[PDB]
């Protein structure tokens, strides 16, 4: 039975409005509706993980595992194994995996964060579920965020508290947020980001929607501008949307959205939108393929329509040599040349790297870098030749050239991470000066950039 080097990957999101689902939801699981569909010829091909958040869930974990379950037996004819399941007040994720995967499934990690303070602390925040799948790291989180559309900048917010507050993850990656804890990050929801036109065009904007003419739609949506704008999600990706706006529709048809301003709405329009959304970001040359992503026409117990993204996903096996796990593979270095961190902080501190990666029996602390000032008022931090020789614990080139190094500068003054980053070692070649870079980000803000060289040697 040999170990995968591709899996599959569902993810759904679903505002259930709380109201019990419809009986049959097999079409949000197959891919089927609008927008990027999956081909009816993979429909008994079951995924190898699905990952389900919900929002406004009104049902007990054991109801809907029930449903989720009894849905992906009827489709696949397989019976699914529950990873994890955690609920926030109504907002939960459920992970089911083929149950052949049950044992190359470890290190499962939940945890949720609540946003807002007293008036706004009470029912929006997100769930999280991360494990290992064999060498392979993937975190999945499930937000509400905060609802309304004159309220993007407190969405921005509340992105940032989840990817600073959720404990997923290897808790030894101490400098790292949960955007670089993953090779596969997936972070989907309810966003609640909005098409952000005048309340008097929304007769016009049903217009467009009724004629699938969704792009003068997107150029207004917020979170493709927040985005565009480096305001949200930095270094996320979203495949293209080409499905009709997910939310607010009427209950029971999808023939009608419900725009106009209620009291039970507090007053506000709820001009059609995009916000069950579906976004990634995995580490530098790992495969990820958006295979679907859409809406389901046929659910219609809530005023928004299931949204389905699909993955191809690469994974790497458990790997053991001889040498490590348990030792170094002498045969096996990583060397950095001419490396400097370009940071936008205006303090003067020195800085000294920290690079973390399970090719390493532990982190490495460099010595500190020299401070000069870039020709245009930065900081740049000089490491030239300075970087220790990191030893990874084996140096087959099959296992090497799939890791990643994070890397973190950080205060010798405070020991804080000023700015963290990922390198990948699927380099062109080995034994070679090659050209690395990767951005630098702290709390998810761009902080400055890491730029140098790196010779890579593996046992061949
Ligand atoms: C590799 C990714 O495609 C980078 N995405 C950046 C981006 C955003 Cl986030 C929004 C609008 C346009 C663009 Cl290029």
């Amino acid at each position: 039975q040999p170990e995968p080097d591709m899996i599959t990957i569902f993810i759904g999101t679903w505002n259930m409005g709380n109201a019990p689902p419809p009986k049959k939801i097999t079409s949000w699981f197959l891919s089927k509706g609008q927008g990027k569909t999956r081909d009816d010829s993979a429909d008994y091909i079951p995924h190898d993980i699905y990952v389900i958040g919900t929002q406004e869930d009104p049902l007990s974990e054991k109801e809907w595992l029930e449903i989720l379950k009894h849905s992906l037996q009827e489709i696949t004819s397989v019976t699914f194994k529950t990873v994890a399941i955690h609920t926030l007040w109504n907002i939960r994720i459920v992970v089911l995996a083929k149950p052949e995967h049950e044992n190359r499934i470890s290190h499962i990690c939940t945890d949720n964060v609540k946003t807002g303070i007293a008036n706004t602390l009470g029912n929006k925040g997100a769930v999280g579920v991360s494990f290992m799948f064999n060498g392979t790291s993937l975190g999945f989180v499930n937000s509400h965020l905060t609802s309304g559309s004159e309220k993007k900048l407190r969405r921005n917010q509340n992105y940032m508290n989840i990817l600073r507050f959720l404990a997923l993850g290897d808790k030894k990656l101490s400098p790292f947020n949960i955007t670089h804890r993953f090779t596969h990050l997936f972070w989907f929801g309810d966003l609640n980001y909005r098409v952000d036109l005048p309340t008097w065009e929304a007769e016009t904007i049903i217009q467009k929607i009724k004629q699938q003419q969704y792009a003068d739609l997107l150029s207004h949506d917020q979170l493709l501008t927040e985005r565009r704008e480096q305001k949200v999600f930095l270094h996320f990706e979203e495949e293209e949307i080409t499905f009709a706006p997910t939310y607010r529709f009427e209950r029971l048809t999808r023939d009608k959205y419900a725009y106009t301003k209620q009291k039970a709405t507090g007053m506000k329009y709820n001009l059609p939108s995009w916000c069950d959304r579906v976004l990634w970001k995995s580490y530098p040359l790992v495969h990820v393929v958006c295979q679907s992503y859409g809406s389901t026409s046929d659910i219609m117990t809530s005023d928004h329509s299931p949204v389905f993204a699909t993955f191809e996903a690469g994974v790497t096996s458990q790997f053991v040599s001889k040498n490590g796990p348990g030792t170094v593979d002498s045969q096996g270095q990583i060397e950095f040349l001419r490396c400097y961190a370009t940071l936008k902080t205006k303090s003067q501190t020195k800085f000294y790297l920290e690079f973390h990666s399970s090719c390493l029996e532990s982190f490495v602390k460099s010595q500190e870098g020299e401070n000069e000032e870039g020709s245009e008022g930065e900081l740049v931090v000089k490491f030239g030749e300075t970087l220790p020789k990191l030893k990874p614990i084996i140096s087959d080139p099959e296992y090497l050239l799939d890791q990643h190094i994070l890397i973190s500068i950080k205060s010798s003054d405070s020991d804080e991470s000023y700015g963290e980053g990922c390198i990948a070692l699927r380099l062109e070649a080995t034994e070679t000066q090659l050209p690395i870079y990767t951005p630098l980000t702290h709390h998810g803000e761009l902080t400055g950039h890491f730029q140098g060289e790196i010779k890579l040697q593996t046992s061949q």
